């Protein structure tokens, strides 16, 4: 039994416990969040803008909040030294607040009594894994790691591939991304992001991102050889990669989508999806693939300069993969 | 002659200082946002998503705003208890925080040196006015006053000419009504009003509302006849009052509209406004009336029930309003 | 076995097949619309930007659109009369062009070779249903029917109950009406209808609607005593009834929720629905129902003067009673 | 006098029509389109979406468009050959219809009267120009051309000035792209672009596009070095070029920066623009500039490998070209 508690019930938090309410060894014991209640918990879970509503019984009894008959409990503390996960029998704590992602912060949670921290960020100074990519190189005596960002979970597999057969030699990357709970209704104060408080659903909005030099620490040999920005575009959730690459090999389009395709139906299985269908990003809502890549959208130029597209759901494929790497940690433990 | 200064440099902050440099009597000596450095306030004020760029030199020189060679202090207070408006010489107070909307909190502008303050919200127990209906009883002792709510400074100006003619038995009233910096990007905590926590730009939110109410306080006579709730819809300014009345008088539509189109053009000209067009929401943006009558868009069902349909710039025609009334103030207190 | 048609492979008709498909007793034998191919047909219903993809394999094989190995076999035939329904052994044909909604038009399918027509929109000509309110007045002589609209089958049940309990004397009613195909994407021609030309994601946009006159015609009570009109707004499914009503019996608003809710919960159960849950529009993407009262959204103003809020997917509400209507056409004609 | 007629009365038709509007030498005689009646054509001009209301008297008298007393004859033409532009006494016409791209469409206009022809989008068979780059190539033997694309006018400058201090080696773009007229409210028939018929507002929505390639034609020396695709996304106006490109020439982003800000002051001022604030694409609404480099959005990898971010009102500045060609070639012609 994986005994586990979410800090943070937020987008990545309340989806994270949809997937893991779907895995046998998972029993989800508490969440925490200062600012929701826990028959606002039971709202928030049940009833979900992007991604319907929950297929189950949803419900909050005392300080619980219950589903399908499972109960879990609900603390508010502002400071994770005060939650009670060890009383509570909580080993693993899902770090979903966006507010501590150095390895100083999510140390509280195991000063309150949990074993292991899985922070669903980049992290300043906790080792980071991408499922598919470098997830092996996880060592049990690791207590706080980070599953870095949805972004990087895009990028690192499909550069994997391509850096695998034709290596990478230089990479920049825009991804056009949805909007996130950071960003602004209409034009208000964000200091230390000045574009970022513009209005979001009615602007493009560019945005710094260290989601391409991040992939170079979980693939070293792609260390400073990829940069990249971010878009900020009105939807509401799917992003998209645009890899604009220059290979040490030659090759034909063909031969690259070969490629990314016999990883997704072999290694990368489930983590890097392919389609030659006319997708758009609502056909990705709920996908649990941490990259889809589009054979039909990218373009190549000469035989060693090449844009490759690539899709995800920046919400949920990133959850699942939170789950996923979960599930690797307890099981490389146990 | 009139010296104000503005807190809350924000949607409604800065659009009244876009209309404050329009006029002659007006000089807006500072600014007060903890949330708002100079250069930042200069940035926030220069670019606008919906109402386009300023068009003037804006700049910022130290802890100046500079806009056209005017120098605008700019104060960055959490308490407006610590803002020098004595020392600065503001005279007036725009109170634009959202923050400080009873007298109570107003209070303390006038502690800190100000003369008067004007709300720019509905007040628990603050005087309210709306242009066009009753600032003729505004009186010079009054030192904390309301502008009222967008939507009440939309309905009480047509409920007046309704009322004044063929009188109003009941009516209840919709507003569908742009999103405002209060809601979400992205499905999130708002536990004082759940459905305002959900995806803003994808959703159609209901949302209670004492505009209709407020109506009743600034027109005496209509009092407990009117409420009504609002739905807050995927557009980012400009709303539209849904006003379905009961009529003390048998009427025919073509005798109602040629009533609204009597007063705008007598006593509510430049208040309330009259177009006969095929008008969409977009067509308002940047209207600095309160209220302009849609003629086509209206039914009637019986000679005493009728609908309705007035539009408004939510953010631009209320803030032209709080300009107007408070060159009224200064104009009464002479 | 209940064997149909669709003709006009749009919103409405692949929503229908979505439906049908789930329906142990109808065999959808083919689909007609000169303007999607059978690889085309198999994208557009693989693939949906508001429901999300089919759960299910889709291809196309030749001439037949093929779904979890049923084929359906695709025309393409701009003339209704020549559709080979006949041939094909077609009874019912679901009619979902918006072309041919007059009897005139309709009744091509069966010179076609089909025994009876559904409209899925109102007809100038053919008698008009609504399941809940008045599908036991078909009798198997009618031979081409109306499902009404959305907006009909909204308003219809709810004014049912109201009416059946309380009275209705009087009332106008405004939907707030998600944006649809007839709409464009930027300022365009739209010549019949000025103001839907208008850029629909970025407008409020007024437009006339029938379906509150329309409840007069299935619930003869009720004829002449309602009408209204509608608001398109940014979303792009779902929609909401705002109805005005003057009752003849007062009441409180508790007893008026109640007696919604008992119907709900008996004669108007699976149309019919309830909540006093802080719902929002996605929490009706994809719901069954024909009608949801919004419990804590409405507001009384007099005993007999009450506003009520209704939810509706417009898409998929309605297409479920378009298979409801034909299952129990078909059982009435057994 | 240049007098002119406009074929195709849409966005591109409309806003040329605004920027004639504004040139002293231009007379426009007439515009044609077979779906905007004289007094719509009146609506549609003086009220816009994107764009405001037009500052000036708008009417319609019998036949005439009358914008600030001057009379503009509305045909209706389905077919360009009978239009009666040479009994008008129109000498060039604008062809922004979409339809009649080629040499052979545009050709009708001439049998009818006219002297030459621009057609506002990229010909498959007419010269292309690109004012700033190769407009001095226009000579008067030439009757009909094209001002190519939006997208080509944004990039064409940019490399320019690039191309002309570093040298590009190759180079591939994204255009992060507003939605257009071609694309669907809800998920609908396109059958020669899949991706194009889904729901505009709600998807990012790849797409081909020549525009890259196209750069290759008006400045031969980049031929086969440039190609790319496009990301619509939901935003109603305003687009953004993002080129990856390799330099000949090693170079700091400072050097980049500079060269583009110096040619933005001389040869291609109003063409190119530049700015260092914290620009989104509302900020260029309405802006003239065919190309507007955002210094800080762009990043360098190494100093042969740069990302390039240049914004354009992909309606307005393109309008604004389509006239400012229009007056280069009658100063070539007559
Ligand atoms: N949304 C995405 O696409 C996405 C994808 C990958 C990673 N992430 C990352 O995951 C984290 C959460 O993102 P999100 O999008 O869910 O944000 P969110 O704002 O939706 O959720 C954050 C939650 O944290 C809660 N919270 C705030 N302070 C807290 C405290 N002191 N203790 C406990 N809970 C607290 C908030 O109440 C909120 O419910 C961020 O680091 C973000 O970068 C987000
Ligand atoms: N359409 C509208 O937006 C509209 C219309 C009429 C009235 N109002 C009302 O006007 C008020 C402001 O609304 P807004 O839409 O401009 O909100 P906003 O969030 O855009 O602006 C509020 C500003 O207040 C600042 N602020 C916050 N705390 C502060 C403090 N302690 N001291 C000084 N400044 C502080 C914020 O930084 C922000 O800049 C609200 O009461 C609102 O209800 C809004
Ligand atoms: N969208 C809704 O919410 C909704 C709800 C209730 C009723 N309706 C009604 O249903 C009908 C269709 O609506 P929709 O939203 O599905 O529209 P749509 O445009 O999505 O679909 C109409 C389909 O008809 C096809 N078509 C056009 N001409 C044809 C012909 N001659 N023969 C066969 N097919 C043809 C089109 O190619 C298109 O696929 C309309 O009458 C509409 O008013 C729509
Ligand atoms: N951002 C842009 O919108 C943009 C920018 C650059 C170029 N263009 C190009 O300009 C052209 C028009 O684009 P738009 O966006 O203005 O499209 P639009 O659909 O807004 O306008 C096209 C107009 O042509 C009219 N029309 C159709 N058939 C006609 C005929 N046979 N005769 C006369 N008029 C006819 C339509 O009624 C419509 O008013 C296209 O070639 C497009 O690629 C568009």
């Amino acid at each position: 039994a994986i005994k586990i508690g979410i800090n943070g019930f937020g987008r990545i938090g309340r989806l994270v416990l949809r997937v893991a309410l779907g895995r046998k060894d998972i029993e989800v014991v508490a969440v925490n969040d200062p600012f929701i209640a826990p028959d606002y918990a039971a709202y928030m879970f049940k009833y979900d803008s992007t991604h319907g509503r929950y297929k189950g019984e949803v419900t909050a009894s005392g300080d619980d909040l219950v589903i399908d008959g499972h109960k879990i409990k609900v603390f508010q503390e502002r400071d994770p030294a005060n939650i009670p996960w060890g009383k509570s029998g909580v080993d693993y704590v899902i770090e979903s607040t966006g507010v501590f992602t150095k390895l100083e912060g999510a140390q509280k949670h195991i000063d309150a009594g949990a074993k292991k921290v899985i922070i669903t960020a980049p992290s300043a100074d906790a080792p980071m894994f991408v499922v598919g990519v470098n997830e092996d190189k996880y060592t049990p005596d690791l207590k706080i790691i980070s599953n870095a960002s949805c972004t990087t979970n895009c990028l690192a597999p499909l550069a994997k591939v391509v850096n695998d057969t034709f290596g990478i030699e230089e990479g920049l990357m825009t991804t056009v991304h949805s909007i996130t709970a950071t960003q602004k209704t209409v034009d208000g104060p964000s200091h230390k992001d000045w574009r970022g408080g513009r209005t979001a659903s009615g602007n493009i909005i560019p945005s710094s991102t260290g989601a391409a030099k991040a992939v170079g620490k979980v693939i070293p040999e792609l260390n400073g050889k990829l940069t990249g920005m971010s878009l900020r575009v009105p939807t509401t959730d799917v992003s998209v990669v645009d890899l604009t690459v220059r290979l040490k090999k030659a090759a034909s389009y063909e031969e690259i989508a070969q490629a990314i395709k016999k990883a997704s139906e072999g290694p990368l299985k489930g983590v890097l999806g392919y389609t030659e269908d006319a997708v758009v990003s609502t056909d990705f809502l709920g996908s649990s693939y941490s990259s889809i890549f589009d054979e039909k959208a990218g373009i190549l130029l000469s035989p060693t300069f090449v844009k490759l597209i690539s899709w995800y759901d920046n919400e949920y494929g990133y959850s699942t993969r939170v789950v996923d790497l979960l599930e690797h940690v307890a099981k490389a433990s146990a």
